[PDB]
């Protein structure tokens, strides 16, 4: 009867009406200052990040094996694995769908490029993690300009393909990734609902600065082994990094960071809608 | 890139390293008697066909729940489901890198048609199997043709974009595609036993029981269980033979097996391919 | 030495010595305000149906699969199901032959008609739950008669086998039968918690969220699990509420407790039943 | 429409497709040598009989907690545990709709003094076996009479009302009883589905003679409390038996209670059809 | 190089966390009569310390605490074979530095008193874990060896150094029932709260209400649920005092405290330790 | 003195079962050479039986083991909090009994030996729980004090009161890796593939660590602690196909073939010999 495009996006459709996910977008209009991408065509490109960043996140809530998602339970956890890692696959591929409609020859090329740079981003972080090997800050920031860097490009570098400005942001936009990487790790350890990256085992920012600052400490690596939901070690935990001053390190880097980007987005010529961005996000720095 | 490769495709070759599964390259190989597609781009079109077949695999073993495969454990029994979806999610980008390479501008519209297609198909697949809604034979046989004759619909289309054949091929290509699956769903419920009856699998036998007998619920029950217990295994393939759905499956299979030669003559025959239907009969 | 009798009944002695509200008794009490039943006939046939409802309710804690009946542990945690079943299926036999004494020549024909109706009813409930197929709201009204109305119709009927009371009490029935389980089934899902969604029942809230959302399938997959996990029910439940069956559930309630009201009032009036429907509607107000 | 009866009796069907012995009504059809009722009234008793029977083999699967009836699956392994003990209820309040019919007065009381008798020893059965205290040879026979006893009864009981035939059946009807009883026993002992009664635990004539006539011994029981699957404890537990001579009690036993059958017989006249079919159950243990 | 440092770093977390040194603060007290030499003190000192130390992260296994002066317990981080193997290096190594005293019977007296410590223990578990409350007597009389083994040791390896001759084995009991005592009534008189009673053991305050109503099961039942619920343990502190058990505790700590100082009066006097009884006295009224 | 029963009661549960004291009887069978007065025999002998089996008692409770000579563990009937108590007890009385021997050296080499054994089982345990794997070499050099540490214990004692004056370390170390390393075969060759479930880190696994170092395989099933028997056999059949096991034959060939040469040297024991010929049988 052809409904059949509307019973396989359940679980998709269910992570749209759940709220949130302000960022992904104003990023694409604020970028635009410079870029001005044709509306007709601008409003593809925005379709199709919202597709594959959402895509994208069903998948990971599996592979981070997290219990919730903007306070509610996440998608497998009510249509079970099969239906949601089946579902966010057909919407990958409904993206490639939508950006052959673009018309530009090389839109196929750049879509491939920028998706085998998330996956190997998304696969360190899982090999690092099920491995139990434990990244220097020289790698983790290497994967996160391809982990959160992949999503961006393909935003910012499909609209490249229509603008008649030549001139590279590459530098700008791996500032902003690793800002936004950075940020959410330090907002994920500091602010139900508590310390999330903890339970999950991840190596976030500032766990990856008191591994390697206490050389002689094996306690990090074996609380994050637990996976423990027990709130008295989390605030162990937490009191721990306080000591170490992984905290401490982490602000002076985005301090550090968000400098870079406004000499960065002067001398590309100036963008007010963006400064205004980096001023809000970084005032809990 | 820097080897940062390696690390991510170690599933993925754990189950190429796994004995057999070579039948989809044989069928792809003999059609080339009718399509002679170029040797070198050739190679491109059946190395592609590999792996978004195996890679498909690693996925349908999480999908199904199955435990074991070719005798072997499942690639995320060793590995664990994220490291497992990711190296299979890398390896379709890493196919759809490789058919760039064949230069040919309509090749990527008719890899998404075909993927497109081979989702919807899984995904039908799946819908009835979790939420416990039988399919009518129209429908299956209809999820099957995307299903199982998705990939293979991939590999001949590039293979016609490079072939001089043009009488067209796709009526043998369903009627084929549907018998694999018959085929294999009547081994797996008529000879590491009944896999299908214990994860609860709508197969082409158990689907034409529950029609025939519409006052029982007793194959719905019996499948909804997914019992490992081999009395119910064992009960559960007596009834299939009593209702007489063996012989609807047999009937069907030997109906199937014609359509096939027929089609195959007015092809102008295939020597290479009539001995692989031949070969897969034996079954029945 | 005879003492066999404490043997069989000791699962039934258990759940009769806890408390509860006998809303069954206090229903047939005050039905005597019209049928005038004499005290000895009457005696009996209250016995009978504490007798048979306690039976059943032995009998549907293991259905339901319960895991505690008045907040104790059920009969079978304790007994184990082989003598609890046997136990259950004995008290039904000892009712027909405390029926017997009643000596009306009808009332054997009523408590058969009676006891029949009601396992069609425990049997759909059963049925619908088992294998896997959801009932319309048509559907689920019509069962409820027959499951609810069990006890009270043998209640009602075998008063007016003795009572000069002619006028007909069926309607006044079932008003009543429906208006009791749907508000246990608002009751149940509205205030250890939920145990309805646990046992994956079709309840009243759950029917109409089934069919007004028919592109859903949330609370089918959420009813599947079985699930004893607080965060899905907790989601369940704000789900329900959203998609407004809980206020279709008062709604409802209101129109019966009216319908009650009415029909009352056209065989005479009660006082002592319309004290209790006033009463036990306090609590969706 | 009213076709709501097949899907609740579902399971109930199951287990009649299944083989039997139709044992039940062989006896009836027997019986009926000297009662000789008209066949209406006779149809109708046949029928209830089988449904409560029946009936309560559905919930004896449960209570046994057996994993296999004849060789094929239990009836509660296919449609689970609610579906099954609802339907087997529905049939019991089926039948009463039944015997309602006769128009006999007398027909509903018998039904119930007997059912009542049956459930009394369904309970002793269930008390000893999860109590482990098991039974004197004196009190096995008394419950197995209202086990067994209890539904003969109800077939020959209700076939009485309408005959002619005043004489007394129930010291054959006791005696008939047993020898079926401790024939089931013997048998389950001595020949998948190997050696059943030693699983589900439960104390047979066999059994129960081993834990009497050796005291000082604790292997019965040892064996019986595990509710093993295994099949060589099994097969030991036959071995130790047939040392002890619980074999060889139970066939003396069986042999005079074959004996009194055919004397109780000729008291109430002689019945060619009848002894024919005592005759043939008694090879399995000559 | 040496791994020594990775299997004591448990040890070296434990001693990281605050505690009273009480232990050395009596026993550089005492060294006002035995006039030690500073050399052979120190190492006297330092042993222990270890022992002591060590002995703590046993019997956080062993009592099933579940976190120490406000951290998380020591195998809460580690795991149970990292800190019980670290703990009995511990030990040896304590064995190796009593050895450098140069006196040959200093391992007499460190294995006298470390088998008495053990056989305190092994009672305090036993009891515990067979739910059988023992006598006041008993009680002390295990304390003595629990709590008065590390005294004894401390005391004892000094007086081989020493030229006092006095019996000073008295006055050490007095005190080692001082301490004990102390900490049972301050345990339940009073953040961790109750720790006692969720772990099940037998206080002095407990053992007095467990005999003072011999027909009452009631302090049992609490100490065998071993419940973290505070409800039941405010209720239990209520019990105590309605029975009197903490004016029974109060009047044996005061009746201590004068038996030391009659006691310390007979060794001729010691300023520091006097001053410090007055102090721990303080904790009573 | 009824503590006494309280507090040896797990030790003493431990004792009864029946195991070949295989420790004892190269402690009787060194004497070949030492020839100890039969006095103190008795005490070092009786002094390595304690000592052996009070830290079988707190392995049980570190190597998260099930069963112990095929009976429940310990702490599995006493509770771990009452068996850990029982057997640091033991030590001490060891260490008390010592004592008895009137040697000056007695406590000196006690504590030596204690030291190097605690670093041992330290190591063993730092490994496993932190997820490191040792090199060869240092799983060779650790085990010498795992195993090592009563060897050295007890023959050291003898010597204290043996007229043998020449050198028996190299034998001791010798013997203490051919012991381990064959257990460590036997342990995953021939209630199966304890040391898989336990997760321990033997010898074979750790050869094919380094063996195939682009692979992960054996590292992740280790990880999962699993009891399953799928997953172990495939382990098996893995450590098969890179030839750990026959890495290890090798090895425990070049020990037994040390071991002869040694004892030549020291002018030969036809007790020992004798012993290791039979231990030898298990791997042939």
């Amino acid at each position: 009867q052809e409904t059949v495009q509307r019973i396989l996006l359940e679980p998709y459709k269910y992570l749209l009406q759940l709220p949130g996910k302000q960022v992904r977008t104003k990023l694409s209009q604020a970028f635009n200052h410079w870029l001005k991408v044709p509306e007709d065509k601008l409003q593809i490109i925005i379709e199709v990040t919202e597709m594959l960043h959402n895509a994208s996140l069903l998948i990971d809530d599996i592979e981070d094996n997290s219990k919730l998602r903007r306070g509610f339970p996440v998608a497998h956890s009510i249509y079970g694995i099969p239906s949601v890692i089946n579902s966010a696959n057909y919407v990958y591929f409904l993206g490639l769908e939508k950006v052959l409609t673009l018309d530009h020859q090389d839109a196929v090329k750049l879509f491939t490029r920028q998706l085998l740079e998330l996956h190997q981003g998304q696969g360190l972080d899982i090999y690092w993690r099920d491995n139990y090997t434990c990244p220097t800050e020289e790698e983790y920031k290497a994967m996160v300009l391809q982990k959160t860097g992949g999503l961006f490009g393909l935003a910012v570098g499909l609209m490249q393909l229509f603008s008649d400005y030549k001139e590279d942001l590459k530098p700008l936009l791996n500032t902003l990734g690793l800002f936004f990487q950075i940020r959410y790790d330090y907002a994920n350890l500091h602010s139900k609902s508590f310390c999330e990256d903890l339970t999950e085992g991840k190596f976030s920012f500032p766990t990856i600065h008191a591994i390697w600052s206490r050389p002689e400490s094996t306690q990090v690596q074996n609380i994050l082994r637990q996976r423990t939901e027990n709130i008295d070690i989390k605030k162990y935990c937490v009191h721990y990094l306080e000591d170490v001053g992984s905290f401490e390190y982490t602000r002076n880097t985005l301090k550090e960071l968000e400098a870079k980007a406004y000499k960065q987005i002067d001398a590309r010529g100036g963008n007010p809608e963006l400064v205004a961005l980096v001023k809000h996000l970084s005032k809990m720095f």
